[PDB]
């Protein structure tokens, strides 16, 4: 088993070596197939469109002091490294929500304390390496065993919810910047955005998003249909999302005087205020001497840092590299956790964002490489350059700008809400859920509905939705950098409660390692 | 078989009275299910727009001598008399476009000879009441039994692809009238209607059209679905399109601010034009003495308007009537077509218009009384009250003006859509036409797959093609009135070339009677 307890220091990082570069001849020659390379132009833009999102966020919210150039030369580098050294490639690095509501809470405190940002985050950084190595030592990285599926079930669902909620509520701006009104000003600025509200902006998005998640979802159906050659049916089921960004980007490009939001990048590879920091930053303070008692009271912040990256990073490698779906190389926790933890800490030094193994872009990548028959998985393609590829054309989005400047946001939302609902396609969790609403004599023949009894499965699923209501208060109430806390205090239950109103044959079967 | 020749004068006529009346007790008892309440909604809807877009285009072509008004007075009075008497009352009679190329290539004839329009109607419909008599006397309905599948099949699909092509003119109509400009003059009177294009008009239009033809789709999928309990799911389904408009027209209820064309009905019970004509048209010319040569050579009108309305009728009647779907009741084709002509050639006198059976609103009304179960027909609700309740509604249409304004025509076209699928749901020709782009490998276990070869089968399927574009050009051209002449020579080609071109065996596998 990938998590066993070597003893030998560092035997866990070792074996995870010796597990997976014997297979790098294949991590490489299986990216030949034409179903990668629509994975490549689908995941581009699933991962190029949060840096934007977020390195707006950012910048907006530390005064430039890290904005969308420090996240996508953070989102490239990184990714081209974890692309030829991680022992999961499939594992899509970026920066997500968890560490957006971080580095806001770090920049809150850092102004109020007044320490330099940009130079606290370099000593979160050193513990971030420090600590990452202490545990890959003491082969720490095995604890992902004691991950069950019903955590990983509650972590796959919350996020593809909030990743769904994300993508509406983003819509949603765009009905409030831009309403329905009787009249509208044309005496506006367009240089900087639309100053006032405009008219069919807001509509014509709501089709742009409708159309392009409709091209998805109907070419997902055509790709395991009866219509058309097995040799061209499989390609544009495979191309399914290209081609539908491609019809809806053309749409919107022969709508010449309607106006709405598109793909925005800074003008070139520079830092996003000169006047606050460089390239490199000084950890014995940039301007202002830096405290004694910061340069060791980051590794609060830095513990707390890892366990939002480790229960990210790790939990979405246990999903990634299920049973259930044929991952015939295998995964390496203790080398995904090392490298993941310690570019970000490194990163942090040239003041850039450190980031994580996002589950939603990481299946998604998972999905987009997984094939289907009949249906059933037959063998998910495992290679490097889809996770290479995604990272280069991330870090080529700045030179590439007359390219992205005619894809709308809008289109890009229709493309994101089909990946909430792909990514939901094989959680027992959504799948139970479903049942709920289903009677009970048209259940499907499994395991726990035919050993384990009806009002019990739904109480089991009905325990989860406790843990997603609870895990979904803790998201919007200030303290949510207690996630990961709660998120594992779902172990203890499993392990104690669930089990002590349940009876063991019926855990075996709900929560299962395989199918 | 209902098409015997009985030889006894009327025999066809009384054959068919002795056929239904004695089932006439559950051609009443029948319409207390709730699916029917259901196809009451959904049909009045079907049945309503055509009478206010044909009443428009008439009145604007007619210069009001026959308009919205007596359209909808004559769809009441024709549809309640037919809904009591008819043999067939799930034929939903009304007005087609086939009888407003007439009318309005009647009215420029008779504005070039000098004739009263209004009064020259008054001799064809004596014409139409003549010849009907004559038909139904020597039993001539008979000849509906030599109507094929293939030309029912022609006639299915051709009409099918009209209802669709004619949805989506009236959406493509609004982007036309209020196109995606850059500025909008907001000093625009709106009294009769936007003068000027406005902002959010077509867009909006196109969103609740979208929205509803959605909601109509999900709903049918959802009523042959395992969700739900099996008591509510047939409701829900039952009430598909009524729960998708609801839906769709409280949507844009609570957007205040934008317009979008609702639907439009006269004030009150009147005349178009008091100035022209009056309720009673007088025959020997209202206003100028009408000449002799008419009031006889209006027979050669009426004989065009005959096998217009019998080849609509008779058509629609067998298409209905079919031996697959679960007809109990039967079918009399000898009263259909004395009650559809009769009535209409009296409603002539009254300056209303004749109607016909129009094949996509009596298909509907069927197919939404055509009940589903595990998929195959199981019994189809054969009733009156369905087909009285909408010519009642359609009657107090002009009443119920409140009611009617809040209803967009936009919402109205996803309907529409639906009900042209719909209406393509158990023909052969279209069923036929999908296996042109599956593989052979993966066509359907049916008679005319397996016993015939696939290479012909495609060819017979070809050749229907070739008559629909044939039929679709003699649609476009001037002599648009000459497709029911096209539409008959479908049958000498499938009795002399088609057999001297296939085998017999493929024949009967390929068109068959029964299923
Ligand atoms: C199970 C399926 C149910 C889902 C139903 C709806 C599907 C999702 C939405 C539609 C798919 C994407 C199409 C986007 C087209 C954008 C139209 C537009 O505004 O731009 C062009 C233009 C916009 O105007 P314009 O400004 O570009 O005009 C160009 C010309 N100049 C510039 C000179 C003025 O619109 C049109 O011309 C009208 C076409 C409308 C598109 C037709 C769709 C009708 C909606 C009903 C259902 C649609 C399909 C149903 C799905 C199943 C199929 C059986
Ligand atoms: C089978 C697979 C594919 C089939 C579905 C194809 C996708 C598009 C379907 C077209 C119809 C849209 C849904 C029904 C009608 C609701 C829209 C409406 O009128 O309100 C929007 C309204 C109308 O615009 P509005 O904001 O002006 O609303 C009025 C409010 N004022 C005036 C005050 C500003 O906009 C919203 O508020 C947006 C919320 C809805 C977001 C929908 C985005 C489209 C994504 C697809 C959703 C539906 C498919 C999901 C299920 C299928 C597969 C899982
Ligand atoms: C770029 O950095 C400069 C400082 O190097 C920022 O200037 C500060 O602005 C904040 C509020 O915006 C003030 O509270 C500070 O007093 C300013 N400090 C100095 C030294 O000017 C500036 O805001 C930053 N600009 C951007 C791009 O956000
Ligand atoms: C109502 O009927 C009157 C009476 O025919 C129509 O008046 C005619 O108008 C047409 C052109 O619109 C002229 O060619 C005729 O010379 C007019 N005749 C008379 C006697 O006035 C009038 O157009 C009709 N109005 C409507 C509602 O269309
Ligand atoms: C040295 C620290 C600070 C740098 C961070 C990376 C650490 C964890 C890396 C760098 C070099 C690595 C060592 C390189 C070689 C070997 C020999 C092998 O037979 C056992 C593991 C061992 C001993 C590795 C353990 C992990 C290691 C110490
Ligand atoms: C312009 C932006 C918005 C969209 C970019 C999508 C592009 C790169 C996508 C959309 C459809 C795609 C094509 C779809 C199918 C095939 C056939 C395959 O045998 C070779 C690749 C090829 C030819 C793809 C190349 C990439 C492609 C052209
Ligand atoms: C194809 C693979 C190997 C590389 C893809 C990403 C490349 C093009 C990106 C990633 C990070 C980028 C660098 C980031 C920062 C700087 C500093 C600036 O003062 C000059 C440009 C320079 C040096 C960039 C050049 C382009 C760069 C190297
Ligand atoms: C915060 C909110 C949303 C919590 C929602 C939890 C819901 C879905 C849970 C809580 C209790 C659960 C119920 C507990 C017991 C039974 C009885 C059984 O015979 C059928 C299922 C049924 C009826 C469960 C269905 C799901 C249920 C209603
Ligand atoms: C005005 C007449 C001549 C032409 C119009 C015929 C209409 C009114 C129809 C409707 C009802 C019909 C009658 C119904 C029943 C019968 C009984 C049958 O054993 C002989 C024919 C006879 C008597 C029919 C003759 C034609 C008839 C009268
Ligand atoms: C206002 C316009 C646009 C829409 C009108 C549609 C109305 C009449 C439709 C929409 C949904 C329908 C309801 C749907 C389901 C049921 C349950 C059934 O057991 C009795 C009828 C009843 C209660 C229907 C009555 C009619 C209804 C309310
Ligand atoms: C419920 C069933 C029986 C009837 C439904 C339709 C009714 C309401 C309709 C059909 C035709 C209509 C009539 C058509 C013409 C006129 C002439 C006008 O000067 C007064 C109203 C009057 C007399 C209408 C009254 C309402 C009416 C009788
Ligand atoms: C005028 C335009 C619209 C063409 C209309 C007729 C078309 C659809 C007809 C004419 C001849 C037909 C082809 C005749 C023979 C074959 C060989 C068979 O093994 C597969 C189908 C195929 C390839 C047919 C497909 C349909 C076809 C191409
Ligand atoms: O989802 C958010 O907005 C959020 C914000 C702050 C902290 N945690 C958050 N949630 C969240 C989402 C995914 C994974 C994790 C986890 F890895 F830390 F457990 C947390
Ligand atoms: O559909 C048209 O545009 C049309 C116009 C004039 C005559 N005939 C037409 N077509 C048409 C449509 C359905 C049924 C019939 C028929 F019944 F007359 F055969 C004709």
């Amino acid at each position: 088993d990938p998590l066993q307890q070597t003893g030998q220091l560092f035997g866990g990082l070792v074996r995870d070596i010796r597990r997976r570069y014997p297979y790098y001849l294949s991590d490489i020659t299986d990216a030949f197939s034409p179903q990668v390379l629509a994975a490549v132009i689908f995941i581009y833009f699933a991962a190029l469109s949060p840096a934007i999102t977020f390195g707006g966020l950012l910048g907006e919210k530390t005064r430039n002091q890290m904005g969308v150039s420090e996240l996508l030369i953070s989102t490239a580098v990184q990714g081209i490294l974890f692309a030829l050294l991680g022992a999961q490639p499939l594992l899509v690095v970026g920066f997500s929500g968890p560490l957006l509501v971080f580095e806001e809470a770090f920049f809150s405190f850092c102004e109020t304390n007044g320490l330099e940002y940009i130079v606290g985050r370099v000593w979160i950084g050193f513990w971030l390496i420090l600590l990452v190595v202490l545990v890959v030592a003491f082969e720490g990285s095995f604890l992902v065993r004691f991950i069950s599926r019903y955590t990983q079930e509650i972590f796959s669902f919350l996020i593809s919810l909030i990743f769904i909620y994300e993508t509406f509520s983003k819509l949603i701006k765009i009905f409030q910047d831009h309403p329905l009104q009787k009249t509208y000003n044309y005496n506006v600025l367009m240089v900087p955005k639309p100053q006032g509200p405009l008219p069919n902006t807001a509509l014509l998005s709501l089709v742009l998003m409708a159309g392009t998640f409709f091209f998805a979802m109907m070419l997902r159906k055509f790709k395991n249909s009866s219509y058309f050659p097995g040799k061209l049916r499989r390609v544009i089921g495979d191309f399914g999302v290209p081609i539908s960004i491609l019809i809806m980007v053309l749409v919107d490009f022969f709508i010449q005087d309607t106006y709405t939001q598109k793909l925005s990048v800074p003008d070139g590879f520079k830092v996003s205020n000169s006047s606050a920091r460089g390239w490199v930053i000084h950890p014995l303070g940039l301007r202002s001497e830096f405290p004694i008692w910061m340069m060791f009271a980051s590794a609060l912040p830095a513990l707390l840092v890892f366990i939002l990256i480790f229960l990210e990073s790790q939990i979405t490698t246990l999903i990634v590299s299920k049973p259930e779906r044929k991952m015939v190389k295998g995964s390496g926790f203790h080398l995904d956790l090392l490298l993941v933890v310690g570019m970000g800490g490194v990163a942090a030094l040239f003041g850039m964002p450190w980031l994580s193994a996002t589950t939603v872009r990481s299946v998604t990548h998972a999905n987009a490489l997984t094939v289907m028959g009949k249906a059933q998985i037959q063998e998910v393609k495992e290679q490097r350059i889809s996770g290479l590829l995604v990272a280069v054309l991330v870090g080529l989005s700045i030179l590439m700008e007359p390219i992205l400047s005619r894809i709308p946001l809008a289109v890009l939302f229709g493309i994101f809400l089909y990946m909430g609902v792909t990514s939901l396609s094989g959680i027992q969790l959504f799948d139970r859920i479903l049942l709920l609403f289903k009677p009970p004599k048209y259940h499907p023949d499994v395991p726990y509905v035919k050993r384990v009894k009806t009002w019990r499965m739904h109480l089991f699923t009905g325990i989860q939705i406790i843990c997603l209501a609870v895990l979904w208060v803790v998201k919007s109430t200030p303290a949510s950098l207690a996630l990961p806390f709660v998120l594992i205090l779902t172990v203890p239950l499993r392990r104690v409660l669930l089990p002590l109103i349940f009876r063991n044959v019926e855990l075996q079967c709900l929560d299962a390692d395989d199918a």
